[PDB]
């Protein structure tokens, strides 16, 4: 396939369900060795069998939070993967109060802290923590959302940690480009999910996206499992710094009415 | 004026070269009444000064790192001002070592932290804080910068902490618009000082900027203090939500050579 | 006012409700001369009657369609204008069929072409014909719509135009800059009048917009001719090359449900 | 490979340098079947010997500035697919004249009216000649370049013509998504060519671009190759409407002194 003979790092499995579920599925199956990372030991388990499921052995604990969590976890890495080529970040986190009601209302200064501390700060953190580690041709991806470019209603805060998320793709990828290194993002849409979301009325959001959507279809993890898999392919080695929208072209038409 | 028999809170004044005092210049010629806040004693006679010459004696402290300072702040200020009009914030801060080399090497949890705290955070603190003392016809405006769009050499983390606080603009705007506030923000190009930057080599983007800036030359703090003032008032009605450029098209043009 | 003593030619004036109207009200206001054209012979007494209520008596004919109408009247103009400090250009047009239906069946190549010339050519051709008459210190301003930006139905080819026209503006200033001439746009909302509209359903957009427009209403020409003066004034000596959006924050929301 | 059973159009062969050669290469090296189209009889031999080369017999003249052109083409096309998958749009023109000096001074109104005819409004022109051919899942793609965002000395109004493009492939994606047709760009780097270019000083260009790309070299016909076969793939299924940026990261960034 064409990742065969790539090494990477995929954090952020929680369920089948799980965008990040989706991405290392296909990437598996376009031949690239996979690591996996868990939050805690609530996961360990579930990570363990997927891992398994595609044919890793490599399932260590990180909580993004703490860098010594993550300075600890590179270390093990480290132990079978001296060097590898990147790893896909698909990891947030607002506490619920942030994601109901009024932006003003809802806003709090630990919320707001929080947000961009594990859905912005620790994917820099993650490239600070691996950068000699990385092999020339290397790639690193995160997940981004339109809130980052408009105001959403209920998003609220996580708007704001998304877009500092988008410009810490361009940051980093100006400044670890030189060494061959990629770093993209892909902006995806909102993923159908019989599973409860923290956002209140997503249920609303994805109703009105399969209607106004020109493509007529939200997309699936399969999609943004084929987009990420490409992005961290030598196949894109002419893109850096990009937000890739995967979102069926919902954010470039206006008033499908 | 046009800003005649409005009530403007200015905040970030700290010299004569400060954006904020050509600012409160150019809205004080338009005939707005004024108040001026200031972070700490080291600054409280500088800012008492400017204010008494711009006919203004309500002289506040407030410090946005802290929640009490804002709220003591406004209740002093509802002292005199019950209702007003809308605030300037020109207000920013990362640690030194955030701003000098490699981005990714000089970039901390902490420093991000920080950075976001003050430059972004405080933006909204405000709003919160004082939102039922503003009058329907009410404008907020932040400073910004292009280092929040593109990758600038030694901008660094402030780059992410500006995204958030574009991003900020828009999810206030979306909330406030309804109640008759209107949020606003001003890029603003470099801008050319004898005092020093913290921003290494600052110097040097102002000569680039000059030279290929299609108005060719930098813009000062009149030029932004007069779009301030625009943007302060009800001249502006029908703008909200919006990152206006004032850098003399310096972002819209390419290899000027 | 803030535009005494400036010079300003005032272009696409057809009715009380032109957008033309609202911007030589607000302009003459703030103490502007200003001269006016007009497309043909049945446009012509309006206009004169308008110019006169506006204190001016410099009524000239010109259809943007031809090089010659544009030579001619700068050639006129400069009887009494010898030098001026700049134009508003507020024309566009396309044949009626290109905005109804489908896109892709609606367009033609003949309605492709005049839609593009009359609509973005337009405006730099009068740029090329008066660049020697030109104060430095002068500006441009041409009226865009969000079209340029997002896939709106029934905008069809109308969209491309503005884009290719606010591309104008980015060219246009560049080139410019340097003799001292700034050029910007305003994208402006739709605004609502019982005119009858050439856009099919152009009123369902109006409902829409006034629904989740953050400011919760249209702009007005008002809001537009109050933006253009202070565009067109030396208050806004920093910004050349924008594309300023007086929508009321329309374009920066999403889902507002 | 990923694009086997598709069958894909290929227009814009011109050399081995033509950036379609670059496409037509990695598409059947993920097994496409091609077609080729050639604008004229000087042009004939050369793609005739390079689809020969690349499993293909099916070779149609093709002119774009004639709708019988494009009609007749896919009349003859239509015998052999009378379905297909799409096709790939990489051509452009305008006269030389308006490619050199101050765009203000070269621009005049036939040269503007056929660069945008020959390189933006062929688009549209190509896909309503064959719309009822297209199978569901199709995808069209374009090429387009930064000079459609910012003005870029020289570019000229192509730059005006390509944004005129960028907005068709909006325009056409929302168009068409409902019947399962995709529609997006690439906008690509300047591609190192010892070829001489009709856009004055693009050897400049270059040079500049290798040195403050973050990926520090400019992108090749094979990247670019790379990423028209992923676009063109069902591999991307989740994007449509979307301009990717293929040049190392180059427009992200700003002031890479
Ligand atoms: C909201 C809040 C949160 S976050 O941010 O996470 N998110 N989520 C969800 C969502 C969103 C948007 C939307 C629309 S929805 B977000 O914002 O984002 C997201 C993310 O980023 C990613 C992924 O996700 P998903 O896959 O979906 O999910 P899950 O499965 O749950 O996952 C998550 C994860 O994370 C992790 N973590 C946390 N925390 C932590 C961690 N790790 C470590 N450490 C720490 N501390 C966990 O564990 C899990 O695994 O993507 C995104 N997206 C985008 C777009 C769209 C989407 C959808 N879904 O639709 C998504
Ligand atoms: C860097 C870091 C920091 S900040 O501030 O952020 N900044 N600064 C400078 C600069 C920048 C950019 C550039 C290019 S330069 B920034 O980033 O941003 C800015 C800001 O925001 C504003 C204003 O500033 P200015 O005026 O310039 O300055 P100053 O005078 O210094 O001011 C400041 C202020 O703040 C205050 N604070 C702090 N902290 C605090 C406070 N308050 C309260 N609390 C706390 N905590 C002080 O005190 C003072 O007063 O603007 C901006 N900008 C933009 C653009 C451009 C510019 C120039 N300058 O050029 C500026
Ligand atoms: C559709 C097609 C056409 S146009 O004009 O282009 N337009 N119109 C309308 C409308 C639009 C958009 C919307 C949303 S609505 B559009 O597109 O755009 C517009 C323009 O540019 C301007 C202005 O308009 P108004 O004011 O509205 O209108 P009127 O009054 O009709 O005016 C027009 C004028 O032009 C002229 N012309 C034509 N042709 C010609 C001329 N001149 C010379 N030559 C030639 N050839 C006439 O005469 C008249 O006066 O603005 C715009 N806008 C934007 C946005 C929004 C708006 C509203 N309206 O809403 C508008
Ligand atoms: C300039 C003028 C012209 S166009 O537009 O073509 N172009 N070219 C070049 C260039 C550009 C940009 C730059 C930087 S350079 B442009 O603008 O664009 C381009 C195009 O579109 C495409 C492709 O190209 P290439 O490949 O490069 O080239 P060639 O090879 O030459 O090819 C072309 C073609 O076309 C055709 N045609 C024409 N005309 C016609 C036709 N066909 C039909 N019909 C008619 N009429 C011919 O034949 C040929 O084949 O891509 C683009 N790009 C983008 C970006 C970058 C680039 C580079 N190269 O670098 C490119």
């Amino acid at each position: 396939g064409f990742l065969s003979g790539k090494r990477i790092l995929v954090t952020g499995v929680a369920s089948k369900l799980s965008i990040a579920y989706g991405i290392a599925q296909a990437m598996h199956r376009e031949g690239a060795e996979l690591a996996f990372t868990y939050q805690n030991d609530k996961l360990k388990g579930r990570v363990e069998e997927f891992a398994a499921q595609l044919g890793s052995d490599i399932v260590l604990q990180c909580d993004v939070a703490e860098d010594a969590s993550i300075d600890t976890m590179f270390a093990e890495l480290g132990k079978v993967w001296p060097k590898f080529d990147g790893f896909v970040h698909s990891i947030g986190f607002a506490p619920g109060d942030q994601l109901d009601g009024d932006y003003v209302n809802a806003v709090t200064r630990e919320g707001f802290k929080i947000a961009h501390d594990i859905s912005s700060y620790s994917f820099v953190a993650m490239a600070k923590a691996c950068r000699s580690m990385l092999n020339p041709g290397s790639a690193l991806l995160t997940l981004s959302y339109l809130g980052a470019e408009r105001a959403i209603p209920n998003y609220n805060v996580m708007g704001l940690a998304k877009a500092s998320l988008e410009a810490n793709v361009r940051y980093m990828a100006n400044a670890m480009g030189p060494e061959g290194v990629r770093v993209n993002a892909i902006s995806a849409g909102p993923i159908r999910t019989l599973a409860a979301s923290g956002i209140k009325d997503f249920r609303k959001m994805l109703a009105h996206c399969e209607a106004v959507t020109p493509i007529r279809r939200t997309v699936t993890i399969e999609d943004v499992g084929n987009s990420a898999a490409f992005l961290c392919s030598d196949l894109s080695a002419g893109i850096s710094g990009e937000v890739v929208h995967v979102d069926g072209g919902f954010s470039i038409a206006a008033m499908n009415e």
